[PDB]
């Protein structure tokens, strides 16, 4: 519950649209978006901002099962990004398939 | 979280002194062991069965924060062992410090 709030590493709950369900004190810091706008956004606009269609075919991916981890750049407010690795797992969210990612800042 | 529970990878949160804080159905299921007992036993009877010297050193170089990640072997109720890999992170249940875990079923 109020846990994972306590890893350092950021973590995101993804729906199959790309959608932010949950992220946790960690995002908004290292990306410094604030929670109430990070819940709004879709996760290709942090990763893919440039390549949007390539974004989708990977997310698709991930929520095949091809791929379980893979680097990314993460575009701040800011502008600049910063490089990571995200690690992700599958699961369910209100009964509707999700992806869970626990992401390593590099 | 309920959350948790819907993913198919073995997911522990373990105390300093080893014990399970939190496990998911997919740990009784695989491991042939209950979450009754599995509330009750001590990680290293399931990861360091016949060596609790070197696998109480290892948990405890986890918590220093020496390793992110360490392959195992879990030993099923069955008394059979199965190799894994597991992901750990440092976090606090509710006030102390204590290790986040998922493992993978390197089967």
């Amino acid at each position: 519950k109020n846990f994972l709030e306590t890893i350092e590493d950021m973590i995101l709950i993804i729906n199959r649209e790309g959608r932010l369900l949950y992220a946790n004190t960690a995002v908004p810091k290292k990306l410094g978006y604030t929670h109430e706008e990070l819940m709004s956004m879709h996760i290709l606009t942090i990763t893919s901002a440039g390549k949007m269609a390539e974004g989708e075919k990977i997310l698709a991916e991930l929520f095949a099962g091809k791929k379980e981890s893979l680097p990314l750049s993460l575009e701040k407010k800011e502008g600049t990004s910063i490089p990571a690795k995200a690690r992700i797992w599958q699961g369910k969210w209100h009964n509707e398939p999700c992806l869970f990612a626990i992401i390593k800042d590099l």
